[PDB]
């Protein structure tokens, strides 16, 4: 066996400097040269990159706990008082077993089916009301000033479909403890992005950072907004009634008191503490999602029209869409691959390490090395497809106009293996929805001779800069 070949490195910051503030370009650039298993330095601590389709389904697929590890690393010991699911470095039993009171979690309240209604999910119920939400509030912005910044009210309306399924409640449009939250200069995404040189350069955790201290504030709130979650279910806490995934983790512990020789190791806060990762992963992730569609449908009014060409065809404007109606609307599903794979907004999954000496691919990585999966390459890999710097919805369809399946599974954006995004489904559904029941009734559109900047900007969930120009008008 071999070590992974890379270039070379400044012998104290190692290629800080080469990966600059867009790694996911500076290291598809990288793979290029020395191929799907490369390495690094950022500063003394050594990094594997991995690129490449298959190489990647390889390492965290079928040698997936070999690389269900993650790195020790300082930022992700201020996530969640420094016990996440998500983000600490436990990767054993006690890991998997939180995994798994997630999914259900999740499962439970999210794809079952809503007890006030027969023919919708929790899902579907949820999406639909603040869909409907969504458009009259922007009505209400469409009379006054004429025009408005979609991020600031589509977060929102995220935020109260996940803040339903997790703890019970929605919030209005002007509630600050809502956008002072989620809106409210959120630097999560910032500091927790692969690369960040505080989690390498040691001294740039003591020198003044002020996006760093914004960083541990901002995460207390949460943790401390949690208590004040968790306790008013406690008190209202209904033994046979279980409302939603906080209830159902107080359920898990109170069953847990009740065992002779219960384990301590999964404590009732490493239990209660994984609604902060669903909700936090919930309001994030699945709003950029919206976001950059709505700039690729204000930027491709071509695109736009023949979404809704389809949805008058396939269904019509006697009634709002509906998720049984997915299958059938084939532009739609290649509109959302195109817009994962164009925009890529996670261009790297979270950093894994590897639990146990192991090999991929011929190469020799030792325990314990850190380990990053560059989802961007995949996605605008010459390789793979065809002008990857166009967004070309029509990509994914076939000459019939049905979807390409070989080709719409090679957007790799959710990840893969043991490790793979545990809300996949709530957010192709919740995506899918949003921009259904919009598109079917409201048009979008932005002026001619604005600025409208597509560049993304990096970060573990890319964003773009916000845009104060969007207007909307109701359809014939
Ligand atoms: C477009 C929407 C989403 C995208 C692109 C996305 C993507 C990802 C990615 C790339 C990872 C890490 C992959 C890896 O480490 O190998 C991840 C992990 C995770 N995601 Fe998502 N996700 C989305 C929505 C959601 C939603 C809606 C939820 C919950 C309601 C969620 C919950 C989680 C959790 C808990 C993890 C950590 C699992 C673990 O570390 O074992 N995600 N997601
Ligand atoms: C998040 C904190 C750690 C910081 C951890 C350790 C102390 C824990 C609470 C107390 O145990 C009291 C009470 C016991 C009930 O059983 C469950 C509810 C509650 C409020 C617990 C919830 C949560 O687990 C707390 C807040
Ligand atoms: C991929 C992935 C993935 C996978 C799992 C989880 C998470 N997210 C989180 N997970 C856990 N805690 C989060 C806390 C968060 O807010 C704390 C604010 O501190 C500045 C938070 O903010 C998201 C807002 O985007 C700007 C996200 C949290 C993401």
């Amino acid at each position: 066996l071999k070590n992974p070949p890379g270039p070379w490195g400044w012998p104290l910051i190692g290629h800080m400097l080469t990966l600059g503030k867009n790694p996911h370009l500076a290291l598809s650039r990288m793979s290029q040269q020395y191929g799907d298993v490369l390495q690094i330095r950022i500063g003394s601590t050594p990094v594997v990159v991995l690129s490449g389709l298959d190489t990647i389904r390889q390492a965290l697929v079928r040698q997936g706990d070999d690389f269900k590890g993650r790195p020790d690393l300082y930022t992700f010991t201020l996530i969640s008082n420094g016990q996440s699911m998500s983000f600490s470095p436990d990767s054993g039993p006690v890991w998997a077993a939180r995994r798994r009171l997630a999914q259900n979690g999740l499962k439970s309240f999210s794809i079952a089916s809503d007890p006030a209604s027969s023919t919708s999910c929790y899902l579907e119920e949820h999406v639909s009301k603040e869909a409907e939400v969504l458009i009259s509030t922007l009505q209400e912005l469409m009379a006054g000033p004429g025009h408005f910044n979609p991020y600031r009210y589509v977060v929102v309306s995220v935020t109260n479909v996940i803040c339903a399924i997790c703890f019970g409640r929605r919030y209005d449009h002007n509630h600050q403890e809502l956008l002072s939250l989620v809106n409210l200069n959120n630097n999560f995404g910032e500091v927790v992005g692969s690369g960040n040189p505080a989690d390498f350069i040691p001294i740039l955790r003591y020198l003044p950072n002020p996006s760093l201290n914004a960083f541990k504030d901002l995460n207390e709130k949460f943790y401390s907004f949690m208590q004040k979650m968790v306790k008013e279910h406690y008190k209202t806490f209904e033994k046979g009634h279980i409302r939603d995934i906080t209830d159902s983790l107080i359920e898990h512990c109170q069953e847990k008191q009740l065992d002779e020789n219960a384990n301590v190791q999964l404590s009732d806060e490493k239990i209660i503490n994984i609604v902060l990762d669903l909700f936090g992963a919930g309001f994030d992730t699945v709003t950029t999602a919206i976001s950059w569609s709505l700039m690729y449908l204000v930027m491709n009014p071509r695109v736009q029209r023949k979404i809704q060409e389809e949805l008058d065809t396939v269904i019509g404007r006697s009634r709002r869409p509906r998720l049984s109606d997915r299958s059938h609307l084939p532009y739609m599903e290649a509109f959302i691959l195109e817009t994962f794979r164009h925009s890529s907004f996670v261009p790297f999954t979270i950093p894994h390490s590897t639990t146990r000496d192991t090999s991929l691919k011929g190469f020799y990585i030792p325990k314990g090395r850190c380990v990053f999966v560059n989802q961007w390459q995949i996605n605008h890999d010459q390789k793979l497809w065809v002008n990857p710097s166009e967004f070309l919805p029509e990509r994914f369809l076939t000459p019939d106009g049905a979807i390409d399946k070989v080709l719409s599974e090679k957007v790799i954006i959710f990840g893969m293996g043991k490790r793979k995004c545990i809300g996949e489904t709530i957010a192709r559904w919740e995506v899918f929805l949003f921009l259904a029941i919009l598109l079917q009734r409201v048009e979008f559109s932005v002026p001619l001779g604005v600025k409208v900047d597509m560049t993304p900007i990096y970060g573990l969930t890319m964003k773009h800069a916000c845009c104060e120009h969007f207007q909307m008008q109701l359809r014939s």
